[PDB]
């Protein structure tokens, strides 16, 4: 039986409001209701991978595993094996796997991270699951961040608090955090950013989404906005928005939109919005597609609806060969020629670079570079011709291509990561001298840029 070269992996999250499912919820997992939704055709194909994401969830573990495993067994015949379960508080997520993939996923970690201080610890937050599919690496975050229309920087200071303290993946890539480790990260949750109009106009928000004319909404999204202006989920892909607000409905019925302002809400208006999202960020140059990005209809019992995205993903094979792994294939190899950093810090420290990679036996440390003055105040980081040549574990071409080397450039007077990347090993031909390039992120944020060329040796 071949290993897959592509998955499919669904993507759910649901703010359940504290309230028990309906009897069924199978829309949800046949990616059925509003958006882009998935063909009838394909109803009863499994997808590989389920990943649920819940917020305000009011069931015990075994209470929601035996409501999912039985919703994907009505719709598919297989029964799904659990692989991880965690929650914090009322925020839950759980991955489920067709049976055939038990003895492909390995290495299981699950982390959460409370948000906030005092006031502010005690409900919001993230948890999260990683594990390895063969070669590749996949990460998945459901997070609640903080509610309110006029809390958009907090929002972002959780997200940010989130991927730096989110402890999922190979605890040996140090430098790197949760938007560095894997080859697939998916991070979904009631991220709860809003529809910033002036609360006048609910009803012409209302009426709007009755035409189903969406534009002059979403122009106004939080989420977007705040991510064009790169102030939060820096590098993240999220698909087009063609389905309605999925907060604040009444419940019982999906007619009515509830944003008037009452006790329950702390006289807070509650305007139509996007809070419920599915975001990813997959390496360089890997085959990632959305194949669906929707809103369920028939699911009514919360004042969210759920959201469903689906995913093909490309995946790799757990490569042997007659040398590699547990020895170089002295055939193989990595040259990085005239490579520099251009970094925004003030600091006047030497630098190094550490290159980390599956393809190698362990991290690479290279020599301090040669710090410059850029023209317009910056840091450049030359290295020249004096990078160290990396001796990949296997130098087979179908495996070597299909790698990536993360970057990270440190400080020699404190070993801290001023900034971390990825270069794909994709490349258009080997032997051959190509550009590369990565931005450098610290924190999730833009700390710089790191540019130059590579050649790359397989043995064919
Ligand atoms: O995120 C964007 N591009 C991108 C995504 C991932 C990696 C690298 C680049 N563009 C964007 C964002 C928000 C509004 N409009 C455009």
């Amino acid at each position: 039986q071949p290993e897959p070269d592509m998955i499919t992996i669904f993507i759910g999250t649901w703010n359940m409001g504290n309230a028990p499912p309906p009897k069924k919820i199978t829309s949800w997992f046949l990616s059925k209701g509003q958006g882009k939704t998935r063909d009838d055709s394909a109803d009863y194909i499994p997808h590989d991978i389920y990943v649920i994401g819940t917020q305000e969830d009011p069931l015990s573990e075994k209470e929601w595993l035996e409501i999912l495993k039985h919703s994907l067994q009505e719709i598919t015949s297989v029964t799904f094996k659990t692989v991880a379960i965690h929650t914090l508080w009322n925020i839950r997520i759980v991955v489920l796997a067709k049976p055939e993939h038990e003895n492909r996923i390995s290495h299981i970690c699950t982390d959460n991270v409370k948000t906030g201080i005092a006031n502010t610890l005690g409900n919001k937050g993230a948890v999260g699951v990683s594990f390895m599919f063969n070669g590749t690496s996949l990460g998945f975050v459901n997070s609640h961040l903080t509610s309110g229309s006029e809390k958009k920087l907090r929002r972002n200071q959780n997200y940010m608090n989130i991927l730096r303290f989110l402890a999922l993946g190979d605890k040996k890539l140090s430098p790197f955090n949760i938007t560095h480790r894997f080859t697939h990260l998916f991070w979904f949750g009631d991220l709860n950013y809003r529809v910033d109009l002036p609360t006048w106009e609910a009803e012409t928000i209302i009426q709007k989404i009755k035409q189903q004319q969406y534009a002059d909404l979403l122009s106004h999204d939080q989420l977007l906005t705040e991510r064009r202006e790169q102030k939060v989920f820096l590098h993240f892909e999220e698909e087009e928005i063609t389905f309605a607000p999925t907060y604040r409905f009444e419940r019982l019925t999906r007619d009515k939109y509830a944003y008037t302002k009452q006790k329950a809400t702390g006289m807070k208006y509650n305007l139509p919005s996007w809070c419920d999202r599915v975001l990813w960020k997959s390496y360089p140059l890997v085959h990632v597609v959305c194949q669906s990005y929707g809103s369920t209809s028939d699911i009514m019992t919360s004042d969210h609806s759920p959201v469903f995205a689906t995913f093909e993903a490309g995946v790799t094979s757990q490569f042997v060969s007659k040398n590699g792994p547990g020895t170089v294939d002295s055939q193989g190899q990595i040259e990085f020629l005239r490579c520099y950093a251009t970094l925004k810090t003030k600091s006047q420290t030497k630098f190094y670079l550490e290159f980390h990679s599956s393809c190698l036996e362990s991290f690479v440390k290279s020599q301090e570079g040669e710090n410059e003055e850029g023209s317009e105040g910056e840091l450049v980081v030359k290295f020249g011709e004096t990078l160290p040549k990396l001796k990949p574990i296997i130098s087979d071409p179908e495996y070597l291509l299909d790698q990536h080397i993360l970057i990270s450039i440190k400080s020699s007077d404190s070993d801290e990561s001023y900034g971390e990347g990825c270069i794909a090993l994709r490349l258009e031909a080997t032997e051959t001298q190509l550009p590369i390039y990565t931005p450098l992120t610290h924190h999730g944020e833009l700390t710089g840029h790191f540019q130059g060329e590579i050649k790359l040796q397989t043995s064919q």
